[PDB]
């Protein structure tokens, strides 16, 4: 028409705050936890998600999951233990181009294996 577009803050959302899982710690690598899907403004995606680790985090859990650092998907990197941890708590931050990312809790938890 005649205007166009002023010009405004935007940023993603997270499927779901916060989700419980079960996985057997003798999974098998390569297991896909959980999927984050958090894209911006359906019109127009010229930018680069990316997400890191939140605060507070082990790094056993780093290596033991590996986070992709660009879909934000968790999959199971290496073998487990229950004996050492029973509950996973990761978060998730998803920085496109705003003040502060969004957080996003994601519980883990491991069940026995025959």
């Amino acid at each position: 028409g005649s205007s166009g577009s002023s010009g405004n803050d935007n940023r993603p959302v997270f499927k779901e705050g916060q989700v419980e899982v079960h996985i057997p710690e003798n999974a098998p690598v390569g297991t896909s936890v959980i999927q984050l899907h958090a894209t911006d403004a359906d019109i127009g995606s010229n930018a680069e998600i990316r997400y890191i680790f939140g605060a507070q985090v082990a790094p056993a859990t780093k290596r033991l999951f590996a986070l992709n650092n660009t879909t934000g998907l968790i999959t199971v990197q290496r073998s487990l233990d229950r004996e050492e941890t029973a509950i996973h708590k990761v978060t998730v931050l998803a920085s496109d181009g705003s003040s502060t990312p969004a957080r996003a809790t994601v519980t883990i938890n491991v069940t026995d294996v025959n």
